[PDB]
Formats: C-alpha cells, sequence, structure tokens
C-alpha cells in the first residue's frame, strides 16, 4: 500500500471521526485497533482498505459505507466486515455459517392484502455473482462485455412464462431508459453511493435489463451485482411472485455457475446482500403509520424491515408510498427471509387498519 492510499485512509479515518452526527456502521465499526489491523492489508488483486471504504467516507450519509472489491476482500479485510455484517444483519457470528438454499413451502405463503387497499405491488429479488468474474471495482471493461454476452445468451434459453428479450442499456434510447426506471423496472443511472466505491466504471458498457413482454420477471445485468433476478407485478400475490422467483432461479442455476461462499452463503458486492441475497418487498400506502416516516421506521424495524422511498435505496416517499421489505438476508433462509417481510407486512396493515 503506497503512501497516498495510507494519507487518504488516515485523512478519511480522521473524516470520520469529525463527523459526530455520521450514523454508518463504517463510522460504528471503524474504531482505530480495527483501523490499524488492516489499513496495511492488500488483496490479490490489489483492493486496499480505502477500497472498501471510500463510499462511506465520501457519503457520511450512508447507511453502511462499505463494498467487498473482490471476494477475498471480505476475509481480508473481516476485522470491519464481521462486526458491520453481524450488526446489519441481526445477528450473525465469526463462528456462524448461512444455512443451504431453501425455498420453503411456497403453499404456505399468503395474498398481502386482499381488499386491495393498502398494497401497490410486490417484488422479490436475489442477486447472484458469477464465477470467474470479480466484483465492479476490480472488472475491465472487456470482462463487462464478456459477462453480458454470457448472460444475454443464457437468457435467450428461458421458456414459457419466462420467456423474453435482453436490452442492452448501450444503444437504448434515454426515454426508453427513463420510463423502465420510472416504471420501477430498471435500475437507475449514476448512484453516488455506488460511483464513488468505482463499481460503475465504463458505464454503460455491459449494462442492461432482461424481461419477459409482461415485464413480470426482468435480470439486471451488471449493474451493483452480476446479476439481479427479480420477479413483480400490481398487487399482493406474494405466492405467485415467489412462486415464479423460485421457478427462474432454479433454472438459470442449472445454466450459470453462480459464486457461493461455506460461510457467507451465495455472495454479493455489499454486505447487505449476501446470504440468500433476498429482498422481498411492497410499494405500499400506510395514511395512519407513516404520518412521520421516523414512526413508520422504528415500527418496521421492530419486524426486521427496512423501510425505502419509492425511487429505491436513499430516496423519498412519493404519494405516500414506500419500499418496505425484510432487511435481513443472511444467516435465515430464503423461506424465513421472504415470511418475515410477509408476516411483518400483514401486522403492519393490522396496525394501519387498527389505528387512530
Ligand atoms: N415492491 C416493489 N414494487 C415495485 N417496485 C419496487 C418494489 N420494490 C422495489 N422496487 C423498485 O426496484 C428498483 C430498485 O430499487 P432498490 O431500492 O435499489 O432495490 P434493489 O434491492 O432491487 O436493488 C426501484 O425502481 C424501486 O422502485
Ligand atoms: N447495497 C445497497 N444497494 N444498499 C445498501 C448500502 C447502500 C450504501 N452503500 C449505504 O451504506
Ligand atoms: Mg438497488
Amino acid at each position: 500500500v503506497d503512501q497516498a492510499t495510507l494519507d487518504k485512509l488516515e485523512a478519511g479515518f480522521k473524516k470520520l471521526q469529525e463527523a459526530s452526527d455520521c450514523k454508518s456502521l463504517l463510522k460504528k465499526h471503524l474504531t482505530k485497533d480495527v483501523f490499524d489491523s488492516i489499513k496495511n492489508k492488500k488483496t490479490g488483486m490489489g483492493a486496499t482498505l480505502l477500497d472498501v471504504i471510500q463510499s462511506g467516507v465520501e457519503n457520511l450519509d450512508s447507511g453502511v459505507g462499505i463494498y467487498a472489491p473482490d471476494a477475498e476482500s471480505y476475509r481480508t479485510f473481516g476485522p470491519l466486515f464481521d462486526p458491520i455484517i453481524d450488526d446489519y444483519h441481526g445477528g450473525f457470528k465469526l463462528t456462524d455459517k448461512h444455512p443451504p438454499k431453501q425455498w420453503g413451502d411456497i403453499n404456505t405463503l399468503v395474498d398481502l392484502d386482499p381488499a386491495g387497499q393498502f398494497i401497490i405491488s410486490t417484488r422479490v429479488r436475489c442477486g447472484r455473482s458469477l464465477q470467474g468474474y470479480p466484483f465492479n471495482p476490480c472488472l475491465t471493461a472487456e470482462q463487462y462485455k464478456e459477462m453480458e454476452e454470457k448472460v444475454s445468451s443464457t437468457l435467450s434459453s428461458m421458456e414459457d412464462e419466462l420467456k423474453g428479450t435482453y436490452y442492452p442499456l448501450t444503444g437504448m434510447s434515454k426515454a426508453t431508459q427513463q420510463q423502465l426506471i420510472d416504471d420501477h423496472f430498471l435500475f437507475k443511472e449514476g448512484d453516488r453511493f455506488l460511483q464513488t466505491a468505482n463499481a460503475c466504471r465504463y458505464w454503460p458498457t455491459g449494462r442492461g435489463i432482461f424481461h419477459n413482454d409482461a415485464k413480470t420477471f426482468l435480470v439486471w445485468v451488471n449493474e451493483e451485482d452480476h446479476l439481479r433476478i427479480i420477479s413483480m407485478q400490481k398487487g399482493g400475490d406474494l405466492k405467485t411472485v415467489y412462486k415464479r422467483l423460485v421457478t427462474a432461479v432454479d433454472n438459470i442455476e442449472s445454466k450459470l455457475p453462480f459464486s457461493h461462499d461455506d460461510r457467507f452463503g451465495f455472495l454479493t458486492f455489499c454486505p447487505t446482500n449476501l446470504g440468500t441475497t433476498m429482498r422481498a418487498s411492497v410499494h405500499i400506502q400506510l395514511p395512519k403509520l407513516a404520518k412521520d416516516r421516523k414512526v413508520l421506521e422504528d415500527i418496521a424495524s421492530k419486524f426486521n424491515l427496512q423501510v425505502r422511498g419509492t425511487r429505491g435505496d436513499h430516496t423519498e416517499s412519493e404519494g405516500g408510498v414506500y419500499d418496505i421489505s425484510n432487511k435481513r438476508r443472511l444467516g435465515l433462509t430464503e423461506y424465513q427471509a421472504v415470511r418475515e417481510m410477509q408476516d411483518g407486512i400483514l401486522e403492519m396493515i393490522k396496525m394501519e387498519k387498527a389505528a387512530a
């Protein structure tokens, strides 16, 4: 690790301290003991501690603040990753290991809001990393193209309900892109947290989205993770949404080789997405409970749920529509993760109905 990097790190560490109002897990778990312990470490691909915390240093409003430039980083900088992972996922010891993939009994899931007065739409997604390829910050332009080719070709083999087309971002009209994003289908452009983590190099090369004509099954290619496999639709039929996702992931997995870790389960770029990599969500309106975003968030937190704005991560709620989902993804099965969202949303709906 060169002197320049050390300077930026010491300065980075410095800045975090003087940020008396910073509430990121990076700030919380990067003690000087932790800091001095790994600051001189470097991975087999050159990833350094700066590559890990840079996003969190530059964006103090980060909730977490770190990313893994490569798989090795999870262990090389474990002293920082471990406590942050334990904290975020609500309990994941140094000795714990993520359980085997378990979709569970799909028949036990239910309709989330029969009368349809609160829920607008339901979505469940997973993330996957391609074996043979490192995470965004270590990828070259040629690798982005390679991966895009490999994934788009595999998806052309999907059949029946999952049959669809791949739409490259490179060459996509600004109007179409803007629509696909506004419709909540496509990942947005230029996320400051991802950018400062050097995860958006060579954009839009190798980036794109596959989706069936109904746009109920979609696959993001090369955004935050190599792949994001999504199932979504209007309403609250979580059962159908989940089943579609399960069908799609089982199928894609028999065709592509994905990185899985004995301890961390499926590997992803952000520590928040490890394990099941599952984020089950609903776009929902809860007039009484969501009078004050803070009150809604405190309520959601007790059900292990997370609140986001209508356009996703770090956005505001628009028209009273909130994105509420299971916060935890590692240390519990796929079934358990979707159930935390189902259970908490069913109850919050009950609380809203009983609110004055
Ligand atoms: N339940 C949902 N219904 C419709 N759109 C949703 C829903 N949940 C998330 N989204 C959309 O997914 C997109 C990405 O959001 P983000 O918060 O970054 O989630 P992700 O975990 O998939 O990366 C946004 O356009 C967001 O509005
Ligand atoms: Mg996202």
